[PDB]
This record gives C-alpha cells, structure tokens and sequence, in this order.
C-alpha cells in the first residue's frame, strides 16, 4: 500500500538505521509511505567466511565485488517488489550526478532497488545486465555506496506526498536581538511583511549570485528579481 | 590519532553508521581517526527551551539558536587540544564538495563539523565561528548528518594506512571471475595482455567513459597527445 518501495543491496544493512530510525524517512516508514527493506549479499555466499570480494581481472590494486552474491540479493530484492515497476540503481562515482531534477524524476517511481557497491566496485557485465541507471552524489570518492544510497532515499522521500527554484536561501536570525556585538537586521525587527518578503528575496538572489552564479545561468531572472539583485550588488562593499 | 573529528548534531547516535562500520570504523580502531559528538540540546540555558526557536521577521520554519551551538562548539574546541581545528558548516548554501576539497580537508589535524536540520542557523554564529561551508550536491536533504558522514568517509580513505576524480577522469570498468558471465566475456586485453597493454586500455576506457558521461570534466582538464589518440580511438571504435 506504500507509495514507494525501496530495496537496498548492501553488505552493511545495519548502517541504514540512520534513515530508518531518524527523520522524514523514518516517519514515512511508520506512516507507510515508504517500505524500507535491505538485502545483504553476504547471506547469498557459498562459503563459511562469507567472502564477497573477488580479485580483479588484469591485476591492479583493489578487489571487485563477487558477482554470484550480488546476483542472489538482487533476485531476492526483485522478488519482494512484486508487480511494482522497479528501477535498479547502482550508486557509482561514474554515474549521472544527482541534482534535484533527478530527485523529482526518481520520486515518480513506484519501486527502487539501490545497489551499494564496495571495494573497487561491481563487474561491468553485471551493470550491463541488471542495472537500469547509475547515480553519483558528487565529484568525490567514498569507501562505499551506503551513505550515497541513504542520501538518495532521504532526497526522494521529502517529495513523497504526506511525508512533510534554483535560488539559495536568505540568512536566518533568532533570539537574542543583539548577541556578541552583532545585531539582527532592522528590516526584520521593525518592517512590513512584504518588505521582509522583499529583503529575504533580495538576500536569496544576492547570496546565489555571490556563491552559486552557475545556478543563475540555469535560472531566467524576472524584472522584479533583476532589480532586487542590481540593488544587492550595488548596495554591497 | 592522525585526524580528530568532532560533530555538532542533535542526532549524535546517527554517527554509529560510520563509527561501527567500514573504513572509518577500521580507522577509529587502528587509531588513525578520533570521532566525537556534541549534542547542542545538552547546552541550552534551561532544559525547557528547545534548540529550535522562531525566525525574526516571521515566515514559515524554525531557526537554530546561537547559544546552544556556541556551547557545543566551545566544548568541541576544548576537547581538540593543541590541534589546529577547522570549523565546517555542512549546508546546501556552501560551495560544493569535490575530491579536490577532500584532499585539502585530509591535510587538517582536527575538524569540527556542524550538522543542522531542516531549520536554518543564525547567520551571526556562521559569521563568527564557521571557517568553511560545504554542500555535498545540488539536492535537498532533511539535515547535515548524512553530509557530515559523507565528508568523514571521503576524508578517512586518504588517511595513510586506512585502505575517479583523482586525475580529473572517471574510472575504467572492472571485471572479475568468471571469464564469461551472462553471454558477456571479459575483454581479452585483461585475460591475455601485459601490464602495459592493460594500463593503455584502462586509460582509454577512463577517457572514453569521462567523454561519454562527464564531458564537462574534459573541458576543465587538458588532453595530451597520447590521450587524444586513445580518446579518438575510443570514440571511432565505440559503436
Ligand atoms: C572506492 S568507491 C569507487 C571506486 C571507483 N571510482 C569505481 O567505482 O570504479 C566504491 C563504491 O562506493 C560508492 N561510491 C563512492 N563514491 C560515490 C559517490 N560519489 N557517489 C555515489 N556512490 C559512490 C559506489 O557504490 C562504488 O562502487
Ligand atoms: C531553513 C532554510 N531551508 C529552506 C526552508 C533550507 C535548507 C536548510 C537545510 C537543509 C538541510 N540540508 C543540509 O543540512 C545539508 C547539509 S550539507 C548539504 N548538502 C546538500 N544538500 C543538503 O541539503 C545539505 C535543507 C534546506
């Protein structure tokens, strides 16, 4: 009955408590908006040492994940999905960088089977055969795909209806009015509810321009927001 | 220990995912990593005031107070000792983390990471105490705990003894046993070639895969004579 079924293929399923016990994903799991199941490839091995790493063909340092244990856990995950259209995602640095655009696309799916790789990664033929899409969470290399898998689940979950632009946010201020010789901008303490809306929007635009100008090349600035940005750039030291 | 990490988060027990598992866990055991947590809620004035307060000027949502954060931070600073500690705020508004930044962060002796929730943080605390602001990518998460864990993991691989985007290129494909799987056979160069044939093929595959998937990384990185030939040969023979 859940609006998104997620199956995670990982040798560390305990690690995923970070999303099952905490936050919006945890809430969604309880509310039944998200079914979160794990599939340890180690419980699909033929030896007592639960060996899941194989040597690489052509030498070189590192290990490759063993194909048969992965095959097992994937088949089992596919089985539990039922009649749901399940997209198989491999979390990989070589994948399509995840952006909110991709998150919206992934949120439209009814089932997601996420492969959390380890060591040097998973065999190319295994990808070629089973994987539907490859995603990266950013241009940095991590030790495994469990944290990227959890990041993907969290990002998509917020979009699931009931769980809860291209412009950075405005700065935020809370109690006290003055702290360590630093005072809250007057516009917030004494100002119109449309002039606070004005200032916040102007700060949003300005901070985006200052830090993430690329997000503004993508965006198409309106008349109203170009004037507030011009005001920001000119009213700045 | 080699590197000292202190995490300022309202969910300190979430960090069990990196302290108990993988390379980071190994590093903590081996004594290369020192992982500590600092809950801001155990620093309020009264145990009645929440960590989340109201935003000045109205609007929807909540903000994180300066005092609870300031307490945890001054305390985290104390435990670092004589170590030069860089204070990082994990935020979507920060500049995007790349392997370049990871290498820079790995050179540090101590790191104090600030994880916030969906609520903002009072700008004055940032202005005053934060040394760097980092984002893990252009997507919205509920909080900075997973980005904090991602930062710690990325950095700990670089710590000597614990064990794409290295040379600005993606990686080559990988193949393991069996020689033939699902009617697909391991490229001969790996089964029969020498250690020079293999280097050349792997480099050609890394170039080709980068060109195919992340052409932007190639606009940035300049291509050499040997590389352009390996890439031309990749493009022209791909099909
Ligand atoms: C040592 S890393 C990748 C090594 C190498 N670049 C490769 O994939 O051939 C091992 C695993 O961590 C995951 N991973 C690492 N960095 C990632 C990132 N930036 N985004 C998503 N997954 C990542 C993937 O599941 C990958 O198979
Ligand atoms: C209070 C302002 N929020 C909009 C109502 C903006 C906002 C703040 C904090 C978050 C939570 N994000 C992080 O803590 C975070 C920390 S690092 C990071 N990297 C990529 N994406 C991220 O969401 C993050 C999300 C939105």
């Amino acid at each position: 009955q859940s609006m998104l079924w997620v199956g995670v293929v990982s040798i560390f399923p305990e690690m995923f408590r970070a999303i099952s016990d905490y936050g919006i994903t945890s809430r969604a799991v309880k509310q039944g908006l998200l079914t979160l199941t794990c599939w340890n490839p180690r419980v699909y091995t033929e030896d007592r040492h639960q060996t899941v790493d194989d040597r690489p063909f052509g030498g070189g340092p590192g290990m490759v994940m063993k194909i048969k244990p992965l095959e097992g856990a994937l088949a089992d995950a596919r089985q539990a999905a039922g009649g749901r259209k399940a997209k198989v995602i491999y979390l990989s640095p070589q994948g399509r960088q995840l952006t909110q655009a991709g998150v919206r696309e992934l949120a439209e799916e009814e089932a997601l089977i996420l492969i959390a790789g380890r060591y040097e990664g998973i065999d190319e033929r295994f990808i070629e055969e089973h994987v539907d899409e490859e995603w990266s969470i950013g241009d940095y290399v991590l030790s495994g795909g469990e944290l990227p898998a959890m990041v993907l689940v969290d990002a998509v979950t917020r979009l699931l209806p009931g769980a809860l632009d291209g412009l950075l946010d405005c700065p935020h201020y809370t109690r006290p009015e003055v702290y360590a010789d630093k005072r809250v901008p007057e516009v917030l303490l004494s100002g119109n509810h449309e002039h606070i809306r004005r200032w916040r929007l102007q700060q949003a635009l300005g901070r985006t321009w200052e830090r993430r100008a690329d997000l503004l090349d993508s965006r198409s600035l309106s008349g109203e927001e170009q004037k507030l940005l011009a005001e920001y750039i000119r009213q700045r030291d």
